């Protein structure tokens, strides 16, 4: 039971569940009694194996001991019955992938580049809690209606993230926080296109073989030269000398803080040759 020492227990006549909304068990949208509030519930049906209860607990104790603005906020566990479940709160403007794709165009560089901030401030976090990530990407954060970005982790969509993974994870599985540096630079293009597909159309064998042979992703259109500048550094085969996420962090900060920094665009590649008089 010391594994849940930061969570809240929560009894079962304060839940509610209403729609699955993924699938040992499934994840619902449902509301808790704490006025209800919108919660989402995961939950643990009967038949599960000894590995998947002590990876559910974990995953419900270490949600527990998160505390941060840029981590996805753990209402309470419910394990004491059966059942058991972990709920968390629910954002209506879901996962951040899809957001930006559904509103194309619709924000300042600046509102871009603090979503990023809060992005990196959470993973800073989660590597100083010695806790390593594995599957960061855009589909993985919450947008609350403050715009403020959530760390979540909602399993693979299993399908394997290689466009987000960094080399040494894909060729011989070390994941560390130098990896989710990497990931972090891909969501950062991510957040700077407003959700395109990293690597457009290139398989995944294809985009693997480009990362060998040195190609990276090219700016976004509109792009600051220093947030160009900092994707590019998160890809830097070697691990060692990729930035810590506190390197990321101050220096999101400190241009953030000093707002004429993100007037310098970087230089966009056109693919398409239009002439006009
Ligand atoms: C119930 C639930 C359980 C666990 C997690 C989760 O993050 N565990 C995690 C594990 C390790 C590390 C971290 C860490 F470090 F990152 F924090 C986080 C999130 C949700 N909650 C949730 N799951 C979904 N799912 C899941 C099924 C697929 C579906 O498409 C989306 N959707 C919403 N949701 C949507 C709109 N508002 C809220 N909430």
């Amino acid at each position: 039971q010391a594994v849940l020492k930061f969570t809240t227990e929560i009894h079962p006549s304060c839940v509610t569940r209403q729609k699955v909304i993924g699938a040992f068990g499934e994840v619902y949208k449902g509301m808790l009694k704490t006025k209800e509030v919108p919660v989402a519930i995961k939950t643990l049906k009967a038949g599960y194996t000894e590995k998947q209860r002590v990876d559910f607990l974990g995953e419900a104790g270490i949600m527990g001991q998160f505390s941060h603005h840029n981590i996805i906020r753990l209402e309470g566990v419910i394990s004491k019955y059966k059942p058991m479940m972990i709920i968390t709160e629910y954002m209506e403007n879901g996962a951040l992938d899809k957001f930006l794709r559904e509103k194309d165009g619709e924000f300042s560089v600046l509102q871009l580049v603090g979503m990023l901030r809060g992005i990196a401030a959470g993973m800073k976090y989660l590597a100083n809690m010695n806790y390593v990530h594995r599957d960061l990407a855009a589909r993985n954060i919450l947008v609350n209606s403050n715009l403020v970005c959530k760390v979540s982790d909602f399993g693979l969509s299993g399908k394997i993230p290689i466009r987000w993974t960094a080399p040494e994870a894909i060729s011989y599985r070390k994941f560390t926080s130098a990896s989710d540096v990497w990931s972090f630079g891909i969501v950062m293009w991510e957040v700077m296109t407003y959700g395109e597909r990293p690597y457009w159309e290139l398989s995944n064998h294809e985009v693997m073989k480009a990362i060998n042979d040195g190609f990276r992703l090219p700016t976004p259109m509109d792009c600051p030269s220093a947030i160009y500048q900092l994707m590019m550094q998160c890809w830097q085969q070697e691990r060692a000398r990729r930035p810590k996420f506190a390197d990321i962090v101050s220096i999101l900060d400190k241009l953030i803080r000093a707002p004429d920094s993100l007037k310098t665009l970087a230089d966009f590649d056109p693919r398409v040759s239009i002439r006009l008089p």
